[PDB]
């Protein structure tokens, strides 16, 4: 699967995490399992090309534009 498709599931999960944190605080809220995963998508990059930030950059904001358009 493509760096794009990554990043939605990022999103969602931040979403995930924006409710529980917004909501529980008016455990779940004290442990979270994805965090060490989102780290490693942190660090599998390379700034040194292939899986280089900037076409990982290139290719989010291609997939919102694709977005969009389907959307429009």
């Amino acid at each position: 699967c493509p760096f794009a498709l990554k990043m939605a599931a990022c999103q969602l999960l931040l979403e995930i995490t924006t409710f529980l944190r917004e909501t529980f605080s008016c455990n779940y809220h004290r442990n979270m399992s994805w965090l060490h995963v989102m780290i490693l998508l942190c660090n599998q990059q390379s700034f040194i090309h292939p899986h280089c930030y900037l076409h990982h950059s290139r290719s989010c904001a291609r997939l919102v534009r694709a977005i969009k358009l389907l959307y429009g």
